[PDB]
């Protein structure tokens, strides 16, 4: 007994294919299954895998036929007694591993080599045999391994040449379905959705009338009658052959005697929403034809004259109790068990229990507020409701990102969490792993089960969200927590204390914009319906949809373009680059292009084009889908932030409005400090420490974007949703709606011009119903990207041409100053702030009285220090003496505190 | 192909011929000065070798 770890692929067609990822379902053999070694006859169970380093038949007798195979090969499928040659049809003459599979009479063989071991290795089809007989039994003909093979479906990898170098098994572990599910070998970490469950029935029960009786359902025919309270034993609304199996009530019959000549008159075109079934049989071996109007369904001259019947049965189910129905063995009953009904009329599945609901003597069913069949009464006079089907819901994967482990826990969305826990253990869940443990379950707070992840006690900061107030992480085996909101902190509140900042800093934060999309253009008439006119003059049937469908697309493409130039084209002139680069102290190199590179970008502009991953020539396909070019190359989009950037440098605040007035640089970042309320001298005193850090700020942004994981995340999610359109369109091409093929010139070859026309017309509809879908969600698409362009062309006015009050818009402190850079379908800003620290502790008063006026600060608070009063202002500490400048008069201190010596 | 189109046959006589080309098909679009100015008009093949 030992184990097939990956042994047993085989290619499942003829057909070639390379680079690419291929999903099929098949009788394969599954991953780390058992393999029965041999150290003797062997059942065959509808395909087998062998191996080693043969003789078909189904009794091994002379009265089931049999088969023998053998470099010289005889494969005769003759009775050989086991000097037997008879009553036989085929003959044929011409680390091992070979697969056999059993299909509609033909045997496939598949054969592989290689000089059970690890690894796996890829068979190949050799023979396929049309034997047509019945095989279940084999034996070897002389350390030779048997496996089964069961339907399963796997995920298969293909190269350039075309050779299958790996698989997947769908139905292994959690894992494996992720990895089947989004069509890849490597899953970043998160929480994905994936195949839902449902308990699985567990019995089944029927409830009949017990009435017993034999019914006249035979004299009848041979001789309006009813017919109530019997047994029969036995079409236009009901199958002849599905007649057995329901319950009706009060069967009428309808009988006279006409000849065949008036057997064509009796049917709809008789009620036209009524049923019945219809039998006649002639043996030969009154009438009217004159009345004052006709008469009413089912109600009540000369002679046919025969010379050498009809029975119309009318069906009434569902009104009375049943009364009339075959034979049927009853059963038990069952409760609080997912089972199936087979009630009078009522086939279904779920869960019944007493009821409490007060039927009226007249009703035997019951119904909801929606018309779903929540109660029934039993055949036996009782009230049980079959509430819900058992249990259904869906299923999650959490997993770290199979970069740094294979362990995933599963959250089962809504279940009682008891329920799930019996049914595992009990092989009563469709999802079925085939290697799969539980070990411990924590019942999230309203998201239910949570199967892998160990609670622990601590809090953290929410790596991956689930449920309400509980999220898991990895490093904190997997464990499940509860979020945390943040530090908590305190603060001492008086009221004559005030804190106030001795020290600032200058810091530089990154913000990132999407501001258009790709711009793509279909063919209608080639996506639909491609090259072919038999197809294409149906489709001028469905008016205009084409016209509407690129109008619609060209609108969207025309948006884009004016998207970019609204945020980027809001300069008149185009200023050249300073060739100086060093302003003040300031180094705005790594922003601005280097003039001895061959691209004209600046460094930290040729990072962000290095970050966003997409994956003449005048390339086509098939499908008439294409992608139009920008108006606007890269190299031009480019040139306008240089400008932005060059213009911010030099001229600094006035342009734009009016003309570019220059400025030192040194100058105007001191009128950028009188913006949020710090005078000029603390930039002209600190002007080598506060361009040291500006310096600093700049490096740190450009190690953190080479070293760093995803910054440029919205860019990148735009690209994703694109692609994953257009990839689900494209596929959409290889479906058939219903026709018998998915694919034209298939059809087209083989047509009578009279039956072809209707499969043609199932996959128009199908391929127009795709197509207004993909313009539908573009359409909501490209509105979304809008909104965002709207805000960065906002954006660039405020931040970048000027200077920006309103609070934490452009950056997180007080906003100094800000420069664009160009992204792939985006744009960076890069803010500078002011952010005060290092605070201190003084004693406040409101206001300052000297003899008997008052005297407020006409700007700033009063403090004491630690000997003498002061008058500062409140975000950077500069003491002041307080006279009569600083300082004005209201009234008499008769409610103000505080006085001092000191004004004047 | 992915979306069931051969893109690919074996010659029945020892080759392997690429069917992948649909030759050529796009959208064709005018450039006029607007009927007032003049009549004459530029066409645009797009996506065209
Ligand atoms: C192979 O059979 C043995 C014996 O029942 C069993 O313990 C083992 O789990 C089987 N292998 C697998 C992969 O389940
Ligand atoms: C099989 O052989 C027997 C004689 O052994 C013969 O009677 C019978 O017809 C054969 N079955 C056929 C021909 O289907
Ligand atoms: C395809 O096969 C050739 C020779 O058999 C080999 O050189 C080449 O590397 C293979 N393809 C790839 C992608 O390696
Ligand atoms: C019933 O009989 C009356 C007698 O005049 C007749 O007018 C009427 O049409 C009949 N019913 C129907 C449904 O025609
Ligand atoms: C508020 O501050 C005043 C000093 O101006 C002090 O006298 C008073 O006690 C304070 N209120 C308190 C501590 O509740
Ligand atoms: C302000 O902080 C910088 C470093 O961030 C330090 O070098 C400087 O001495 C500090 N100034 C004061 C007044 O504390
Ligand atoms: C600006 O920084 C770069 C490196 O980022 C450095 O090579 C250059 O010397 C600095 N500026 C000046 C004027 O040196
Ligand atoms: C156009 O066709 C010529 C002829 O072979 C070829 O050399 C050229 O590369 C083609 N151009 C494009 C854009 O396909
Ligand atoms: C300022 O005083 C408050 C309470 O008086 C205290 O909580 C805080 O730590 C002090 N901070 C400094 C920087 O002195
Ligand atoms: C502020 O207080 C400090 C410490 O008490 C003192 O050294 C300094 O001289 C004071 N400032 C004045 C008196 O202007």
């Amino acid at each position: 007994q030992h184990t097939s770890s990956m042994r047993g692929v085989y290619y499942p067609d003829e057909i070639f294919r390379s680079d690419t990822l291929y999903l099929t379902q098949d009788l394969f053999l599954p991953f780390y299954s058992n393999v029965t070694g041999f150290h003797p006859v062997i059942p065959f169970k509808d395909g087998i895998y062998f191996a080693a380093t043969w003789v078909f038949g189904s009794t091994m007798n002379n009265k089931s036929q049999s088969v023998i195979i053998i470099t010289n090969v005889v494969i005769r499928a003759c009775n050989f007694e086991l000097d037997n040659a008879f009553n036989c049809t085929f003959e044929y003459i011409s680390l091992r591993e070979f697969v056999f599979k059993n299909k509609d009479g033909f045997l496939y063989v598949y054969k592989g080599y290689q000089p059970l071991p690890s690894g796996f290795n890829t068979l190949k089809p050799i023979f396929k045999l049309p034997l047509g007989i019945n095989i279940t039994n084999f034996r070897a003909i002389l350390a030779y391994f048997v496996g089964y093979l069961k339907p399963t479906t796997f995920m298969l990898k293909y190269d350039e040449n075309g050779t299958i170098t790996d698989a997947v098994d769908c139905s292994q572990n959690p894992l494996a379905e992720l990895k089947c599910s989004v069509k890849s070998f490597e899953i970043d970490k998160g929480i994905y959705q994936t195949s839902n469950f449902r308990v699985v029935p567990s019995g089944d029960v029927v409830r009949f009338p017990n009435i017993t009786n034999l019914c006249p359902f035979g004299e009848v025919f041979n001789a309006r009658k009813k017919i109530s309270n019997c047994v029969a034993d036995y079409c236009y609304g009901v199958s002849a052959t599905k007649l057995n199996d329901l319950c009706f009530s009060n069967v009428y019959a309808d009988s006279f005697v006409v000849k065949g000549d008036d057997v064509r008159q009796i049917a709809p075109g008789l009620p036209d929403d009524f049923m019945g079934c219809v039998l006649a049989w002639n043996t030969r071996n009154k009438y009217r034809y004159l009345r004052h109007g006709k008469l009413r369904p089912f109600e009540r001259l000369n002679d046919y004259g025969f010379y050498t019947r009809v029975v119309v049965l009318s069906f009434e189910l569902l009104n009375a109790p049943a009364t009339v129905c075959g034979p049927k063995l009853s059963t038990d009953l069952i409760k609080n068990q997912c089972v199936n009904f087979n009630f009078n009329g009522l086939t279904g599945t779920g869960v019944l229990t007493p009821s409490s609901k007060r039927f009226q003597p007249f009703q035997q069913f019951g119904r909801d507020v929606s018309d779903f069949t929540d109660s029934v009464r039993d055949p036996k006079t009782s009230e049980i409701l079959d509430i819900s089907p058992c249990s259904f819901g869906g299923v999650s994967v959490i997993t770290p990102g199979t970069n740094a482990s294979s362990e995933v826990a599963v959250l089962y969305q809504d279940v009682n969490c008891t329920d799930v826990s019996t049914a595992i253990h009990a092989d009563q869940l469709t999802p079925a792993w085939r290697i799969y443990s539980t070990g411990n379950n924590v019942f999230q707070t309203q998201a239910g089960c949570l199967i892998g992840a160990e609670h622990v006690d601590t809090s953290y900061e929410c790596d991956i969200p689930i449920g309400a107030g509980i999220c898991a992480s990895y490093h904190t085996s997997i464990v499940a927590y509860t979020m945390s909101l943040g530090a908590d902190s305190s603060i001492a509140y008086s009221n004559n204390t005030i804190a106030i900042p001795t020290n600032f800093s200058i810091s530089i934060t990154t913000e990132v914009m999407p501001v258009s999309m790709a711009k793509t253009s279909v063919d209608c008439n080639m996506y639909i319906c491609g090259d072919s006119t038999e197809c294409a003059n149906l489709l001028l049937q469905y008016g205009s949809f084409c016209t509407q469908l690129n109008r619609a697309l060209s609108g969207i493409a025309a948006e884009q373009d004016r998207n970019t130039r609204e945020v980027f084209a809001q300069v008149k002139q185009m200023y050249k680059t300073p060739t100086l680069k060093y302003f003040g102290g300031f180094n705005f190199s790594q922003i601005l292009p280097d003039p001895l590179k061959p691209t004209k970008r600046s460094f930290i502009e040729d990072l962000l084009f290095n970050k966003v991953t997409l994956a003449l020539i005048c390339a086509q396909k098939f499908n008439g889908l294409t992608v139009l070019p920008p108006l606007l190359t890269d190299d031009m989009i480019a040139a306008y932030t240089a400008a932005l950037v060059s213009g911010t440098a030099t001229a600094g605040w006035t342009f734009g409005a009016g003309a570019a007035l220059q400025i030192p640089f040194a100058m105007q970042m001191a009128y950028r400090f009188n913006g949020i309320g710090v005078t000029q001298n603390v930039l002209y005193e600190n002007q080598k420490q506060i361009a040291n850090q500006f310096n600093k700020a700049i490096s740190q942004i450009q190690e953190s974007l080479t070293t760093t994981s995803t910054a440029l995340g919205k860019l990148q999610d735009v690209v994703n949703q694109n692609a994953q359109a257009l990839n689900t369109l494209v596929k959409q091409l290889s479906s058939n709606f219903g026709a018998i093929s998915s694919v034209l010139n298939d059809i087209l070859s083989r047509l009578d011009k009279v039956e072809a026309e209707v499969q043609i017309d199932r996959l128009i509809t199908g391929r127009l119903q795709s197509l207004q879908t993909y313009v539908t969600q573009q359409l909501i698409r490209a509105a979304e990207i809008r909104a965002s362009a709207n805000l960065a062309a906002t954006k660039m006015s405020e931040c970048v041409l000027g200077q920006s009050k309103r609070v934490d818009f452009c950056g997180k402190g007080y906003h100094l100053m800000s420069f664009p850079q160009a992204a792939p379908h985006g744009v960076v800003f890069l803010h500078v702030t002011y952010v005060p620290s290092q605070e201190r502790n003084f004693t406040t008063a409101p206001a300052i009285c000297h003899e008997g006026k008052a005297y407020f600060p006409r700007e700033g608070v009063f403090v004491f220090n630690g000997t003498s009063w002061f008058i500062t202002q409140r975000n950077f500490f500069s003491p002041q003496i307080i006279t009569t400048d600083n300082t004005f008069v209201s009234g008499n201190c008769d409610v103000v505190i505080g006085i001092i010596n000191n004004t004047v």
